[PDB]
C-alpha cells in the first residue's frame, strides 16, 4: 500500500524519479514525468486526460529537484519467463503500470506473465521520500554545534552512523576504532577489516537501514535528497559544521545544542 510523497495519502502513481504521488499530486510535479491513469504523462495533451496544464509544486522537495536534472533512461525490454527477468531489480514502467523486480532465490522475481515488455526503469533519485515523515522527524532532530570525544561518550552498539564520502567513512571508522561497516564497491582507498561488534558506519548513498539512535556526520556536506530519505525513516542527530547550491533547507529547520 504506497503512500504519496508529498502529502501521504494512496498513491497509485508514481514519477520518473521514483516519488509516489496521489492522484493530486500528478500534476504538481515539473521535475520529470508523471505517467497518469491514461497511460500518458500528464500533462502532454496525448488524450483528454492528460489535457489539463501542470501546476507549479510547492514543497521543498520540489525546491531540491531544481538543482536535480531529470536525465530519462532508454526503453530497455523486460524478458519475463517462469515470474524472473533479466533486468536488474528496482521499478518499472510499463504498459501494465508499475511493476516491482525484487531479487529472491532463483534471481529477479517479477509478476507477470511470460512475454517481453517495454519498460522504462524509474531513476532512484526519490526512493523511499516521505515529506509528511520528514517535517515531522527534522522537528525531533538535532543538530550538534574536533570534538569526535563528544560521539564516542554517545555513541552504543545499536546505533548507525550515517556518512557522505568514502575518504569521510574511512575517517569515521578509524575514530570509533571497533565498528562494524561494508566497504564500499569499487573503491580507491585502503579500508581496514569491519569489526565483528559496535556501532554501523554506512555510506549517505546506501540509504536507511533499521537503528536504534542515527547520526549524520558532516550534515552540512550531505547530499540533499540522501538526507530527506534519511529523515523519512527516523530523526537525526546532525554533526560537523553548520556551513563549510549549499546546505539542505531542513537544518534552517532543526533544533540546535552546542557543547
Ligand atoms: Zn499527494
Ligand atoms: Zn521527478
Ligand atoms: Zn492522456
Ligand atoms: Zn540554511
Amino acid at each position: 500500500s504506497r503512500m504519496c510523497g508529498y502529502c501521504g495519502a494512496p498513491a497509485p502513481y508514481a514519477t520518473a524519479c521514483g516519488l509516489d504521488v496521489c492522484v493530486y499530486h500528478t500534476h504538481f510535479h515539473q521535475h520529470c514525468p508523471v505517467i497518469i491513469w491514461c497511460g500518458h504523462p500528464a500533462g502532454s495533451g496525448s488524450c483528454s486526460e492528460c489535457e489539463p496544464p501542470l501546476g507549479k509544486g510547492t514543497s521543498p522537495l520540489d525546491e531540491v529537484l531544481e538543482q536535480v536534472p531529470y536525465k530519462p533512461p532508454r526503453t530497455v525490454i523486460m524478458h519475463v519467463e517462469q515470474g524472473l527477468t533479466p533486468l536488474d531489480p528496482g521499478r518499472y514502467q510499463t504498459r501494465r503500470g508499475l511493476v516491482s523486480v525484487r531479487r529472491g532465490i532463483r534471481g529477479n522475481e517479477v509478476d507477470l506473465p511470460d512475454g517481453d515488455y517495454a519498460s522504462t526503469a524509474l531513476l532512484p533519485t526519490c526512493k523511499e521520500i516521505n515529506m509528511v515523515a520528514v517535517a515531522s522527524n527534522v522537528l525531533r532532530s538535532r543538530f550538534i554545534i574536533g570534538k569526535t570525544h563528544w560521539l564516542l561518550q554517545q555513541v552504543q552498539d545499536g546505533d548507525v552512523i550515517y556518512t557522505p564520502t568514502h575518504q569521510t567513512m574511512l575517517d569515521m571508522i578509524r575514530a570509533l576504532g571497533t565498528c562494524r561497516f561494508n566497504v564500499p564497491a569499487g573503491t580507491t582507498l585502503q579500508f581496514p577489516a569491519p569489526s565483528r561488534t559496535g556501532p554501523w558506519v554506512r555510506i549517505l548513498a546506501g540509504g536507511w537501514c533499521p537503528g536504534k539512535n542515527s547520526f549524520l556526520d558532516e550534515a552540512a556536506y550531505c547530499n540533499h535528497l540522501d538526507v530527506l530519505r534519511l529523515l523519512s525513516k527516523t530523526t537525526l542527530t546532525c554533526l560537523g559544521d553548520f556551513k563549510q547550491d549549499s546546505h539542505c533547507y531542513v537544518f534552517d529547520i532543526m533544533p540546535q545544542t552546542q557543547l
